[PDB]
């Protein structure tokens, strides 16, 4: 799967999937900031489970890879969320996943 999307500063974007297998996903990501990092900006991913469980998490996330398991109720999401000052041109993120 692949997804782009802008993420306006001060904002959250999330893919929630809802699988019934146990298996590995993959991904891989990038964040581009035409600003270069104005108003302080900064991006944070997140990945969790069902129940909350951090499956990965990157603070200061720039361009990157992942991987993590499907357990229990095999449903994850996978965030974004940006937080800056003032006004900022929206930043481009793009996902590519893989299930396996």
């Amino acid at each position: 799967g692949s997804i782009s999307f802008h993420l306006p500063v001060n904002s959250r974007k999330c893919l929630r999937e809802e699988i019934h297998k146990d298996l590995l996903v993959t991904g891989a990501y990038e964040i581009t900031d035409q600003s270069g990092g104005a108003g302080g900006l900064r991006t944070h991913l997140k990945i969790t489970d069902s129940a909350g469980h951090i499956l990965y998490a990157k603070e200061d996330a720039t361009k990157g890879k992942f991987a993590f398991t499907t357990e229990d109720y095999d449903m994850f999401e996978v965030c974004f969320e940006s937080k800056g000052t003032g006004r900022i041109p929206d930043q481009l993120v793009i996902l590519d996943m893989k299930h396996g």
